[PDB]
């Protein structure tokens, strides 16, 4: 039940990111960043959040393409740069392109 609840939370966060409200978008993106940081600390297995968020990579890419410049854009660029680790085809430099457009936040996080 816990895995299903986490998957439901992830898809709900994606839907809230798709919502036009800037505040809700910021809240969802911050929650996604927090959970990604928490899960990545597990060195013993591929994070489940990545496995659950794999299908939404194209939708998030389109949403990035549809947004105007803003801090939300930088946070979403950081998220997509982190996500490209598992979905970028060999030779597709999406991660670096989104990182150069991302924030100058601490890489180690």
């Amino acid at each position: 039940e816990e895995d299903l609840a986490l998957k439901q939370q992830l898809e709900l966060y994606v839907e809230r990111v798709q919502d036009p409200d800037a505040g809700l978008q910021r809240v969802a993106l911050e929650s996604m960043r927090q959970e990604i940081r928490s899960a990545t600390s597990s060195m013993t297995s591929v994070p489940k959040p990545l496995k659950f968020l794999r299908p939404h990579y194209g939708t998030l890419k389109a949403f990035y393409e549809t947004m105007s410049d803003s801090d939300l854009k930088e946070f979403l660029a950081d998220i997509l740069s982190v996500l490209a680790l598992t979905m970028s085809a060999e030779g597709e430099r999406e991660s670096l392109k989104y990182r150069l457009l991302g924030s100058e936040g601490d890489i180690g996080s």
